[PDB]
């Protein structure tokens, strides 16, 4: 029935009419009633009749508190990147230091020829990624698809916590320049993830199905025995990459897509995702979360050895969307095998 939808677990584009896409929790179930979430990412493209803003052509004060410098260090497809914290820095800033010659775009025809000077040239020169800068860039009066206010279930960590988590139930905007990263990752407490091109050069995006997240961990783990004996979930650190090449000669099968200025991406629970800039851009993103995360959240492996990291109390849900199952739970009897291929409740309308 479901094992039937999307067979080969390749990435999905949609492209919702205007009443498809007035509600953002019913548009979810509905690729996912297409299998897109066997993918572990999809692309939604909005309608022409959209835009969250009339124009950014205001935005260059605007302060990005923390930016990061890449340093990539590593060889032959297996690769470790450490952050250097520089100082505080404006979009305008950004802006000229991305444009300029020593970091701007090389010059390429096709996606290909910049995916390989991506692969070669990754550990030199060092950029700079405005990352995790809280803010949105949505006008207010925004219905659709805003990722400030999404209204899904994650909701209820505020609702009944009061608790705030920067970047996961807020927005974060990410201002790229070329060969910027983000390292294999799934989402923390393996949330779904959305994630706007606002505007400036593509991104490009490279994920491993759910169902077969476990053998990229298990690549993983044997090229980072160290890391994977210091921590039970090291790629929740974020600096671990690993080109398609390697992922080939080892079996794992993945997808890749670029994603061009105006268009959405979603992650799905458990889906590993990594890609990297082509140029001056900018990206807002949030995390949120469906019926069917719940199970992914209450099996989800955490990073055990920082304190800062994300942890999300489950209790509240298994209790209101679980609650035949909340005592055996508790109790640590809830033997749930997850199927990555059923959809989410919610798409019982649409099959
Ligand atoms: C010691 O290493 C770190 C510690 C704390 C925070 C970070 C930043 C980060 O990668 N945040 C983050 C956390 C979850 C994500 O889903 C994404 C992300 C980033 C992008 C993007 O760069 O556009 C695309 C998809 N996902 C980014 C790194
Ligand atoms: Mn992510
Ligand atoms: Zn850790």
């Amino acid at each position: 029935e479901s094992e039937t939808l999307n067979p080969s677990a390749r990435i999905m584009t949609f492209y919702p009419t205007m009443e498809e896409f007035r509600n953002f929790s019913r548009y979810i179930a509905y690729i996912e009633s297409q299998g897109a979430h066997r993918a572990g990412l999809a692309k939604v493209v909005p309608p022409k009749e959209w835009k969250p803003r009339a124009s950014y052509d205001d935005i260059d004060d605007l302060v990005i508190p923390a930016p990061i410098q890449q340093l990539v260090t590593g060889q032959s497809g297996l690769f470790t990147q450490y952050n250097i914290q520089k100082k505080a820095m404006t979009v305008r800033e950004f802006r000229k230091i991305a444009n300029s010659d020593k970091y701007c775009t090389p010059r390429y025809s096709e996606f290909e020829e910049l995916e390989r000077k991506y692969w070669k040239n990754l550990t030199f020169n060092p950029p700079i990624y405005g990352a995790d800068v809280n803010g949105t860039l949505y006008e207010k009066h925004v219905d659709e698809w805003n990722i400030g206010r999404l209204r899904t279930i994650l909701d209820l960590v505020e609702k009944e916590s009061g608790i705030t988590i920067e970047g996961v139930n807020t927005p974060y905007l990410y201002f790229g320049m070329w060969k910027t990263s983000f390292a294999w990752h799934t989402e923390d407490m393996d949330l779904y993830s959305i994630n706007y091109l606002h505007f400036g050069e593509p991104k490009s995006w490279y994920s491993v199905p759910p169902e077969h997240g476990k053998r990229l961990e298990r690549l993983a783990k044997g090229f980072f025995p160290g890391s994977a004996q210091s921590c039970e979930a090291f790629l929740r650190h974020k600096m671990t990459l690993i080109s398609p090449l390697m992922l080939k000669k080892y079996g794992i099968p993945f997808d890749k897509v670029t994603q061009e200025a105006g268009e959405f991406m979603i992650t799905f629970p458990y889906g590993y995702h990594a890609g990297f800039n082509h140029g001056f851009n900018c990206a807002e993103s949030t995390n949120f979360a469906t019926r069917r995360w719940i199970e992914y959240g209450k099996q989800a492996v955490l990073c055990s050895c920082r304190k800062d990291m994300v942890k999300i109390s489950m209790d509240v849900f298994v209790r209101k969307f679980q609650p035949e199952r909340y005592k055996l739970w508790k109790a640590g009897k809830d033997n749930t095998v997850i199927d990555h291929t059923l959809p989410t409740p919610e798409a019982a309308e649409f099959l």
